């Protein structure tokens, strides 16, 4: 509404430009932006994304009652995103009851043991990374990390999301991949998506000028690729038998299948990079994670859904990882209703926000923040962790849905990449590395690395 919103709340913060709000300051980034009123403002603060209030909470306690205890009441809902279109029956974008609804129809889908029976499927794909990472190995050249990462990712969240085998997708061209590669160019963030904050009021404009986000052609091409697969007879097979059982609309099933993939995509990949990065820059971490793999592994053995729970380091690594570097970087809620949340008055309409990356820097709960010590997830240590400081995955009923395919997806690959390679940095590696100015948290320059036969 009106900029004097948390000043008259008594809530500190920056003080707001007439149109523009709190913009200027993103020019460092999210993540620099959200530190720096932490350390100012305190527990508490607000900031105008253009015209919209935003209030960011700190308090555990706080947290866990916007996320946790008042979810389904008030805070169910993210900020309206941009030109949806079709895409409102996606259950990142679909809102109230609709989402409540679509989140059920897809709780099955990611379990354990659903999980359990589409490891077999993510591990073929990680004999294809270890195959083109040695490609790049033979050429005795520094390799970019994004290339072999992501296309692992992007074979494993197409067969997956799909059932199609595409199988190496780093020089073949599937019609598929086509039409997969072309939709995983149309979100460069930057386009509209920042001045879609300044101008909220030109969202209702471009949903009925037809100009949607992911072009209709690869839409129609994916929907063929579902009838198709639909005669014929793993992630649409899951779906496929939970419409034979409000039900689940065809329709519904499509959006819900583009979302996974590009949930899947860049998240992964960047998170296995970021991964390497540290494993090369501390390489007394990478040797020893390589001697849990072997013990419980020998000789390069397969990795199994079962022993994957049973690497304790491996699974050190990967949340040491996350905690410096949150992808999502903030979580948000939309305030549904004007609400007293542990003694603070949010008024309707007031977008809260955690910021995750500025909690798992902050000094008070981590001591050296910057340093990568897998050690903080150790036994001895995983009970002093607060779950709602810690947020990579997000919390409560709203959670990451693909969590647990995530964790498996990217432990697979680092079992057959690490089982079969040495990683150290070369001249080009970026040391410290620098993070990016977008919306994502990638490394502002890709992880060059060099890869040994072991
Ligand atoms: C390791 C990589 C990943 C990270 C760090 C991650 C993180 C997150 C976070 C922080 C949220 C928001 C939680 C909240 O709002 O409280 C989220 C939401 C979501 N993630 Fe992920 N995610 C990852 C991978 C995936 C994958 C592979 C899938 C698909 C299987 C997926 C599907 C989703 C969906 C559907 C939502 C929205 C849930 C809803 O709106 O109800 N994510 N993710
Ligand atoms: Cl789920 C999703 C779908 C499409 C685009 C982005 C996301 C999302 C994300 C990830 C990193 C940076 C911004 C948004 C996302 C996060 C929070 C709320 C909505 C979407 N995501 C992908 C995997 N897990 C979460």
């Amino acid at each position: 509404h009106s900029h004097g919103l948390f000043k008259k709340l008594g809530i500190p913060g920056p003080t707001p430009l007439p149109f523009l709000g709190n913009i200027l300051s993103y020019h460092k980034g999210f993540c620099m932006f959200d530190m720096e009123c932490h350390k100012k403002y305190g527990k508490v603060w607000g900031f105008y994304d253009g015209q919209q209030p935003v209030l960011a909470i700190t308090d555990p306690d706080m947290i866990k009652t916007v996320l946790v205890k008042e979810c389904y009441s008030v805070f169910t809902n993210r900020r309206p995103f941009g030109p949806v279109g079709f895409m409102k029956s996606a259950i990142s974008i679909a809102e109230d009851e609709e989402w409540k609804r679509l989140r059920s129809l897809l709780s099955p889908t990611f379990t354990s043991g659903k999980l359990k029976e589409m490891v077999p499927i993510i591990a073929q794909y990680g004999d294809v990374l270890v195959r083109n990472l040695r490609r790049e190995a033979e050429t005795g050249k520094p390799v970019t990390l994004k290339d072999v990462f992501g296309a692992y990712s992007m074979d494993v969240i197409t067969s997956t999301s799909f059932g199609v085998n595409i199988d190496s997708l780093n020089n073949p061209q599937d019609p598929f991949v086509e039409n997969t590669k072309k939709l995983l160019r149309f979100d460069f963030l930057d386009p509209f998506f920042l001045s879609i904050t300044v101008f909220p009021f030109l969202i209702p404009i471009l949903e009925v000028l037809n100009i949607c986000v992911f072009p209709r052609e690869v839409t129609n091409f994916l929907r063929k690729s579902v009838k198709r697969m639909k005669e014929s007879r793993d992630f649409l097979q899951l779906m496929i038998d939970s419409q034979n059982s409000k039900a689940l609309s065809d329709l519904e099933l499509v959006a819900q299948s583009i979302i996974f993939i590009f949930a899947g995509y860049e998240t992964t990949s960047s998170v296995l990079s970021f991964i390497m990065y540290e494993l090369a820059t501390h390489p007394d971490v990478q040797q020893k994670l390589q001697e849990e793999i072997d013990a419980v592994l020998p000789n390069k053995a397969p990795p199994t859904y079962d022993t994957v729970l049973q690497m304790e380091y491996l699974d050190m690594v990967v949340n040491e990882t996350l905690r410096l570097f949150p992808i999502a970087m903030r979580l948000e809620r939309v305030c549904k209703k004007d609400v007293e949340i542990n003694g603070m008055f949010i008024p309707k309409g007031v977008v809260v926000m955690i910021p995750s990356y500025a909690l798992h820097r902050d000094p008070k709960y981590w001591t050296e923040p910057e340093k990568f010590l897998p050690e903080r997830f150790s036994k001895k240590n995983k009970d002093n962790i607060d779950p709602y400081i810690y947020t990579p995955f997000g919390s409560g009923p709203r959670n990451c849905i693909g969590m647990r395919f995530a964790l498996m997806n990217m432990k697979l690959a680092l079992i057959r990449v690490l089982q079969n390679f040495s990683f150290k940095p070369c001249k080009e590696t970026q040391i410290p590395l620098k993070l990016s100015l977008g919306g994502l948290l990638q490394p502002e320059k890709p992880v060059v690395l060099k890869v040994e036969s072991r």
